[PDB]
């Protein structure tokens, strides 16, 4: 209302698209998915990690913060063993928290989840 305001860390897709843009879409896609959420991932400047191919991402409202964990993992071509560990607004989510409870406690105001991943806790 009443309502706190988040800020993340510098995203590549928020040096590459000015707020404005970034916004536009924002509301568009929230509009046409009221079910699911829009995720921007992105690998953390010093991690030691594998780059994602793909960036944007249309979640599912109900689905859990660790089973997007592993459809990442799987999507980087991580093995059983490697390490690696989600970043919103630099704090690591908890896995039993659906992305739509993420989403509407960690959303920017261009209505974009940020996720970033590292293979180290910075």
């Amino acid at each position: 209302e009443d309502e706190w305001v988040n800020v993340g860390s510098k995203f590549q897709y928020k040096e590459d698209h000015p707020f404005e843009y970034r916004k536009k879409e924002g509301e568009k896609i929230r509009k046409k998915y009221p079910d699911r959420v829009p995720v921007i991932v992105e690998k953390a400047p010093k991690a030691r990690v594998p780059d994602l191919d793909k960036r944007k991402y249309l979640v599912p409202s109900d689905l859990t913060v660790g089973q997007f964990y592993f459809l990442i993992r799987k999507r980087i071509h991580l093995r059983p063993e490697d390490a690696l560990f989600f970043f919103v607004n630099n704090t690591i989510p908890p896995t039993s928290a659906t992305m739509g409870q993420l989403y509407e406690d960690n959303h920017e105001e261009d209505y974009f989840l940020y996720v970033a991943y590292s293979d180290e806790s910075v």
